């Protein structure tokens, strides 16, 4: 009799309505199998913590490692410091990260961990002590070539960098453990980048494929939401590849373009800076350049999506839930063919609904195409995987080549979604297949077949 | 946030309160942080075990090993394969070994682990490659001085027999990794009799201490239930010291002396060969000599306890919960002034609490005197913990060797529960010592010290 | 080379080879002088950071060791140590003696020290903790149950030696015989506690009955005894027992003599354990009873006691190192003193040690004072911890009497060995006894030396 | 107390002075914990080296190795047979390698080991023997993902070689244990290059920074001295990049360019053989192509710097101490605006002295810039951790791929001094910063800050 495991059951569920509804187990209904085996974790690590505080008092917390899967690399996925971690949770949270992963076409497993510790209050003094006893029994089941942790909520920079140095000292060996490691001791540059240029270069891709190689982001007019890294980043390779970044925004407005023009890189660049300085968009305008009426026009408390007129591609870069149904509707009405989510959920159900039913509706490049966030902003990971590449050499890459090959992994996202949805959601002749249903299968499907050649199921 | 573990968190609260209701926090106020930390498992792994069927088809259960607490010793406890396996379960047995496995006065720490694996309808081939399969995994986290398992329900020598060959092979060492095993192959004699020679080694003490040194196991009449090897070797070992046997018992029915006769050697010998043959008692009372029905009365479906009329000690040695508040008030009515389980948990709370009552009710002699599991069951695990020993000395100890040494660790446990009690769950005058709050301070503060002297708190 | 001068270890390597020189040994087997050029450098040094936390929560620095010199009888074997004074050469200074105290006691202990300059004084218990489990840290690597098995020794007791297992557990993840001077319940071993005393008496009871062809024992002799810890204590217990009188303790502050005839009672060495277990002083319990009674009992500040003791017949040096001077070997001398042994880990000096000698040399039969070295008469101890490494192995726990059992048979070997090793390379002069210095000195080296012949270290 | 160290207390008090004068302590005055962590080292292991000689007697030496620091990579350093060898001496050594190697930007820490073994005298066959006992006891503390040694004074290719073979044998394993292999078994090529064209390549980076990117090597007139490796690889890359070499020279004289013009690589060849053969410069003079006295003058024994004319660069590669306090100044009259060192040391103090007051009083590219040996000469480094990196993926590079990350390599080291210096020894509006104080800065600052992120020091 099993425990109950909420937010688990539930993502299982979910991948198996999306495996369902699909031709998968018709062409190879000994795939039902392989959703049984895989959804079993290899591994669990539960272990005590015992840390002191700084008033010198016995603490106890609940460390937690998931190995989920390993068929196509090593366990990958992040570490989780927060009062409500649970196995459940965890659990949930590595059994997406397996097919995320897989997605990319990187040598990653699937994993994630960490403990109920809860960061909010705690010393640094605190901190550095709780990871030093976390990492020395969490050492022993890891490693460069059997499980690569990284950070998530409540663990960042400082976080990793404290669990680095104990297994480091433990272990006697340095080597590529962990991700989103400091820049002089094994970090990738292109790592604050990663997110913005991933989305910009996924949309590259779909462009390419739906104008059969004629177009690119050149001439392009680009609405993005946000302001924050990932919006000046897309902001800044959109500028890059020749096209026009027409909108930024934060939550209490939106900062656009008159007419035809662009934001410039050194106009992004004081964008970053008064976002450095907690400022707000609406604070800007007072001075130069922003204060000039003929590029620029502020708009309080709009989104930008039905203010910047006709535009070919939109980059939602800002927060969850930034485009309405409604809103989808009036991109589709501006002639907007390319939608990718540089936010995590940054489209409702309702406008993936209405992209995705346009989709269906409109042969060719007439249609509206819609990238998901688990494909789309896979940027992060990709990264990941380079800092690993990179550290087996004890070698740093410039940031040219960093780039250039974060773009050949969004490259492997973007084919990996298009062929499976040919293959298994099969859309009518001239119609794009959708990236949704194709980016939700194909992870299952590269995971499934590597376990049957390794005969972790027959 | 945590999950739902209602064996384990009743057993902890139980504990608990039997420490609180003792003057051990009043002397000793800090050991209620030791609580805290011991309560939460060192380490527990989990995994998926993939086996082939007889058919060839793919098959996916669940593996565990808690390893709960090592301050005396490595890792010790059994191994249950069946399908109501699960975490909370484990985390509740695994909890209670920790301080049974301290009363042996042994270096064992403790542990348990197993599988949702049902072998019931299972071949034997099935079994073996399950056990592969299982050991695979398993070898990792476990070894001679690591963690050293053994059976369980689901686990006989057959299946300790899979596991020892796979870690063999695997680790390229033959050492005492599991107990139970073979006597060719590393096993210990008297291990088979041990669980049940403990206990009526146990009792013995109780008889001797109760009555003055008046009284033995010669000519009481001991009602045991059960007919595995545990109640089949405490009823040989109560015969050979001139007592009676007057009950055993199986899952459908009790097998009855009537008047004032005793089962012998050689029908204990023929219940034990049906029993082999997994036969039930119901079907050997249709020949001789149990179709004699003036010494013998089978009753279907009921346990011994009415049936046997005037008793002097009960023994319950079938299965958990298998003496009720009810039967408690029965045994009280019979006379019976010793009870002892030679089965895990075998007396109910309602059953533990009315024994408990009457003794603080009844002054001396008069008092039913319970022993709790941890104490008089210990027998078993001692000789594990002397096969371990014998292993590490690379030699083969006899009978008389195993026996004398497993005498001294019942003394000794019976002593230290009863004088620990005599100390901090202190009598009133003529009144028996609690074996039950004596044994569970025994062990919780053996282990409890330790772990403050080994820095796990302060 | 340019070899740093690490001078308590250069001389400790020329006193022993000395001693090897003044016999026969290298006459008969000149080769040896290799083996002791190849012994005298250690097999392996560990040298480490540990970096720790104080209450304040700020980082300190600490310099670790661990010298594992010679494993050709066993693994290495030798105790840790904590005192601002620690350093490779004093560390290099113990081991090399713990190499041949370890041979002599038969079973199969290599010899090595270790410790840190961490000083424990001032420190809270917390701060202790942590310093173990970051010591412990990096030490576990070179250290194990087959490989190197510490153990206490100044500024590391009990407390220390269980945050030191209790670290090595956790990330070793094997619980096994890898310290010992363990607690009672996680491995340690009976008669621990009393067998470094118990030890030097048990030998002393050898060296008595040769000296005297049987004639005489511990019974009706007087017995000057130094120092308040657990060594004075059981060696005084052990001695009383059998029937013996025990004139003197002390400790850093003075002495506590007997006045006339009469012995300290275990009563009264009981009380002295609780007050030293209080860390107090000898001084602050003697206004009142039983040790104001001033017809019994005689105290002295600033005092050794062994101008103080009168006539006396055995001394057993037992609080600290380099505590008997030459002056107070003579003094002892010339109190009729016939027996020496230390019970506290090098206890006289080494003018002392040539006192005893020459007056040994010089005089025939038991007119001569018997003086005993170290690594002869104080591996009681480190014999027991062989023993707990034997018991962690059997996964078992003997009884008192067991252990107590083996240590007898140990030191009465350890004493046999040293006597007719010396008869067979240091022949006494007619009436003369044996040298158990240079006896020890060769028994020790030539088990290590021919052992390590036999493995290929040498050739 | 602590053991007289004197060769490493220097070193020590040395950095403690530069970081002293300079802003350092008063931005950062937190540094100084890090100072007094990372001046003891993380490890240092000795050990006896028992060898066989050839007459078949037992010989004893003392091995080393200090493992000083490994925040940023690995422990890296070479290996020292020589009879002064000790450990004061190794961590001296050690102790200055940890902030070189940080100074390149790759992932390698900082370590030194040896032995008091002199190979002065020995056979090969006795050099054999010693190195294979000295690695049976190494290999336990050294590996490919901890510690990575090298040659060094008494241990070269031969010795690497046999310290290799008896690795591989012991540890089973084929991996890049040590560096300067040979070019079968994992050496890279580049190798014997490396620490001339080092020199040039950071040279060259110099140069674009003092010039806008407005300048390079391309008409460029370049004083070397020495003739060895170091300054024929030198003067090839210069005219490769389009410089004139205008002197080579040796202990006993100058060969120089008589009016403009260029040595040429046939040229260089020609003086390798002649190198090779051990003839000195003077004796190649009466033949051709020297023997044209239009193009050459030999100047006996002369320095080449007083007599080359105008010269742009200087580029000491012979000796220690080769340019005195006057040459410095006849440098700087000779129009000489860049100068680095091949060889060790090869700047006096004055000289260095004269450069920095040069450099101080004359505003942008009318300073002398020197730059100190522990950056420009830092390419046999750097090689290194590219031979670390093409052992990972058992390949070798092509000699361009080598080559052009060699160049990248210095221009981090480079880097690294000029941004330092700029932050912690700022120069007036317009003067260049000082390289010498930017790289014995650098390193240790680098080094502290990841000691903090992995809470080394806190
Ligand atoms: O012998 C063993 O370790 C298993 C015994 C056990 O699990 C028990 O005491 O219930
Ligand atoms: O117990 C041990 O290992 C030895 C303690 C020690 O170093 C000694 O004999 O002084």
């Amino acid at each position: 009799n099993l425990p109950h495991e909420p937010e688990f059951e539930q993502a299982y569920k979910e991948l198996a309505s999306t495996l369902e509804n699909s031709t998968l187990f018709q062409k190879n209904p000994e795939y039902r199998k392989a959703l049984a085996v895989v959804s079993v974790p290899e591994r669990v690590i539960q272990f005590r913590v015992v840390w002191e505080d700084d008033a010198g008092n016995v603490q106890v917390n609940r460390g937690f490692r998931v190995q989920f899967n390993s068929a196509l690399g090593p366990y990958k996925g992040g570490l989780r410091f927060h009062p409500s971690v649970n196995l459940s949770i965890l659990k949930f949270l590595g059994f997406e990260q397996i097919f995320k992963n897989a997605l990319t076409g990187l040598n990653m497993g699937g994993g994630k961990g960490g403990s109920d510790f809860d960061p909010k209050g705690k010393s640094d003094n605190e901190i550095r002590r709780f990871c030093v006893s976390f990492m020395t029994e969490l050492c022993k089941h890891i490693g460069a070539d059997t499980d690569v942790p990284a950070g998530d909520i409540g663990v960042t920079g400082r976080e990793v960098g404290f669990l680095f140095g104990q297994y480091r000292k433990i272990r006697n060996q340095w080597e590529g453990v962990l991700t989103g490691k400091g820049g002089s001791w094994g970090g990738s540059l292109i790592r604050p980048e990663a997110t913005g240029y991933g989305v910009v270069y996924y949309v590259e891709h779909m462009i390419a494929h739906a104008t059969n190689g004629q177009e690119s982001f050149k001439g392009k007019r680009v609405a993005i939401s946000g302001s924050g890294n990932v919006a000046q980043y897309a902001a800044l390779k959109v500028i890059e590849l020749g096209g026009s970044v027409v909108s930024l925004s934060d939550s209490q407005g939106s900062l656009i373009i008159n007419g035809e023009g662009s934001f410039t890189p050194e106009e992004i660049e004081l964008i970053a800076q008064t976002k450095v300085e907690r400022k707000q968009l609406a604070s800007i305008v007072g001075a130069a350049p922003f204060s000039d009426a003929n590029k620029f026009k502020y708009i309080a408390g709009a989104r930008p999506w039905v203010h910047v007129g006709k535009v070919d591609v939109a980059l939602p870069s800002a927060t969850q839930n930034e485009i309405s149904g409604e809103e989808a509707q009036v991109l589709i009405n501006a002639g907007c063919k390319f939608i990718a989510e540089g936010s995590n959920m940054g489209c409702t159900q309702e406008a993936i609904d209405t992209f995705e039913a346009h989709r269906t509706a409109n042969a060719g490049a007439a249609a509206i195409w819609y990238a998901p966030g688990k494909a789309a902003n896979a940027g992060g990971v990709a990264v990941s995987g380079l800092e690993m590449a990179q550290n087996s050499a004890r070698l740093s890459w410039t940031s040219e080549e960093v780039d250039a090959r974060l773009k050949d992994i969004m490259r492997d996202c973007f084919k990996n979604g298009l062929e499976t949805a040919q293959e298994y959601a099969t859309p009518a002749e001239g119609v794009l297949p959708s990236l949704v249903t194709g980016s939700n299968i194909a992870g299952f499907t590269k995971v499934a077949a590597a376990m049957k050649d390794q005969g972790d199921w027959w």
